[PDB]
Order: structure tokens, then sequence, then C-alpha cells
């Protein structure tokens, strides 16, 4: 259907993730507890985000390099739907997490952000992982790395190759015209919604122009 | 200068970990909070182990892929003397959680898990890291990946490019003959020392081995 609005919630404390989804929880699709939330508290932020919003898709945001299934078991105990594990990781991370995911009916999404190979993305793909992470890495984007046609470009090839694609890495409102034509599973919005004079309105105007471009 | 030895607490919580920690503290050199105890408990882990033992080296193996310094700053506000950062992770994210790590006089890791290449080890040295994990991945070695010639091999060349090696993933006592003769930096055990039927017996024994080895 139409591509899904996902939160990203960077903060260092429940209290501070609360703050931002008191406001936007019911107007996005995908509630990411983020990497800097899972060091800061633990999977007790799993747990504690989905009995709030039981309804809605809870990601974490764990980047999972190895000890897949006991990493992935941790967040799906923990009531995760989604969780990431790193480009980086052995085949066998990707696939013993996959594995506990079903278990619990969730899901495994890669996570591109760093170096990896379009031999890797074969082996994702014949491993069984369905849904890939696009990312402009924040430190690379700190470092002055823009948005271009090379992404574009490779989005659609992840894209072809089945792969449902998610796309992030300091988006805003105005860089979703970029994307349009491609079948994006998802977009995330962290600071451009958390940060926002009115995250409410940031939100809505994301899920706006989705509706306008799909 | 004998390798020094680690332990990994790859537990999911503070509890569990200590006790490990109450028999094995003093018959070793540093004290690992593992991935698993940081995204089972957060950085707190980091602040009360430190807190327990702060005569003694502790790294937060937080396995950083980018949000270098943000990610950094949490684990050294923490306390932490060390923290790891993954070796796909942009070289921002290196420099990054150096930067930091300086600011606490504290150090940074390069965890060489999973696919890498040795440009980006290069990368690595002119950022001015100073550690290198060589890591056999869990998942490899239960998929039947074992210790080898092109292991030493890449540990030796890791090693004169000027990088502290340290080893580990699955390391038992009869693993280290493997690497007699290499400077190594560190060994790191966890199952073989945590779940021993005597974890200070296990630490004991390869402190022992490795004052036969390299002594
Ligand atoms: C880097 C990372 O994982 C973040 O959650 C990212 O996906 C989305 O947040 P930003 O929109 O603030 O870049
Ligand atoms: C995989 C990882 O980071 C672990 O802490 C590892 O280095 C040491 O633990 P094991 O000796 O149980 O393989
Ligand atoms: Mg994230
Ligand atoms: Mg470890």
């Amino acid at each position: 259907s139409l591509p899904m609005l996902q939160v990203a919630l960077d903060n260092q404390t429940m209290d501070s993730a609360y703050e931002t989804t008191r406001l936007i929880a019911e107007e996005v699709d995908i509630i990411e507890v983020g990497t800097i939330l899972c060091v800061g508290e633990g999977v007790r932020a799993v747990r504690d985000l989905k009995a709030l919003y039981p309804h809605k898709i809870v990601l974490a945001d764990a980047k999972i390099a190895d000890a897949g299934k006991i990493l992935s078991r941790m967040c799906f105990e923990a009531n995760a739907d989604w969780v990431t594990v790193i480009c980086c990781a052995d085949i066998n991370t990707a696939k013993g997490a996959l594995d506990v995911a079903k278990e619990f009916n969730g899901d495994v999404q890669i996570e591109l952000t760093g170096y990896w190979t379009w031999e890797q993305a074969q082996q994702w793909r014949d491993a069984g992982i369905g849904q890939v992470v696009y990312h402009r890495s924040r430190d690379a984007q700190a470092a002055g790395v823009a948005w271009g046609e090379a992404d574009i470009t490779a989005i659609k090839r992840l894209s072809d190759m089945g792969f449902k694609v998610t796309v992030t890495g300091g988006l805003a409102l105005e860089d979703l015209p970029l994307f349009k034509g491609i079948p994006i599973h998802v977009f995330i919005a962290g600071r451009s919604i958390r940060d926002a004079a009115s995250p409410v309105e940031a939100a809505r105007q994301f899920k706006r122009s989705i509706a306008e471009l799909w």
C-alpha cells in the first residue's frame, strides 16, 4: 500500500522518549526504539513501548552484529515486532535472528549503515531476508555526505531484488520527492519529527506528502 | 609482555553477571560488559561494574555502528575505560568515538566481526586507532568455523601495522598454543570461564597457560 511512517526514538531515557510518543504515537505506523535508547535503557524500552502502543509495530533498532539468536530472542521476548541486524554481520548471524523471528511471528531487517557488497545482499535474499534499511549514516551526514542519484539507483536495485526497502537518514519533508516512483516500504524520521517546533504537524505533513506522491 | 585476560560478561541481567564477577574479578585484568548485557540492562551495567571494581579496566562492548560521538559519550559518562566500534562503520564513526574517548582518557577498539578489508584497516591506523579485536563470530563458530591459518596470518599482519590485537571467539584453553610467538595484547574468554565448574580455576588455568606460552 502506501509507504509507512516510522518515528525513531533516539533518546537516552524512557521519559525523554515519552515526551515524543505522547505527541505522535497515534500519528505514525511504526515506533522505533532507537539504538541510543536500547543502549541507554536496555530491552525494557521495547517491553514498555509495546505495552503502551500494542497496536503499533515496534522495531528494536539493535543493529545486531553477532550472537544473532541470543540478541534477537531478548528483543522478541520483550515483544518487539521487528529487529535490525547490521549489514557486516556474518550471514549466520542474520540467519539465526531470522529463525528466532519466525518463532515469534516477527521479522528481521538488515541495516545498511557502513560498508556492504552486492554479493552480501544476494546472500541475505537467499537466506530469506525480506527487509532492508537504506541508511545514510548520521556520522556521514555530519561530515557533509548528501543524498544523491547513486542512492536512488541503489534503492531501486534492492527493491528489484525483492527486498522491502526502508529509507532513512536525516530525512526531511522536502526529501520525499527524490524517491518518487519507487515502492518504498517505510520512511523513518527521527530528528525531523522529534525536534520540530510542532512534532504533530511534522508527522502529519509527512503522511500528507506520502499520500500525495504514492 | 604476557597477553592479558579479559572476561566477557555476556549475561542478560546484572545479577547473573555478579554471579561471575564475585568469583573472578580479581583473577582477570579486564572486565567486559558484553553486548548482551548492554542490551539487557543498558549502560547502567557499565556504571555499576566500574563502581564495584574501580581499579579494573572496564570495557563496554557496545559494537558501535553509527552515532559514534553520542554512543561513546553515553559509555564514557557511565565510566567505561574502553568502548568498541564495529569494523563496518563509516570512518567518521570511529573518529568521533575516539575524540570522545580522549576527553575521558579512554580508548576505542575496532571490533573485527564479520566482513572488512585491508584498506579499511589502514584508515583505522591513520585515524589514530591503536587496538583491534580479532573476533571469530559466535554464529560462525556454531556453523563449524574453526581457528586456522588465514586467522594467524591476518593477526600477524594487523600486529605489524601497529595495532595491539585482542583475540576472541569461543576460545578454550586448548586454543592458546595456536597463537604462541605472536605478541597478542589480550585474550577474551566468556563461556569458557563463566560456564566452567569453577570459574576461578578456569581463569587461573588460562593465566598459567599464558605465562608458560609467552614467558
Ligand atoms: C541512525 C538511526 O538509526 C536513526 O534512528 C535514523 O534511522 C533515523 O533518525 P534521523 O531521521 O534523526 O537521521
Ligand atoms: C562475541 C563477543 O563479543 C563475546 O563477548 C566474545 O568476545 C567472548 O565471549 P566467548 O568466549 O563466550 O566466545
Ligand atoms: Mg535507528
Ligand atoms: Mg563481547
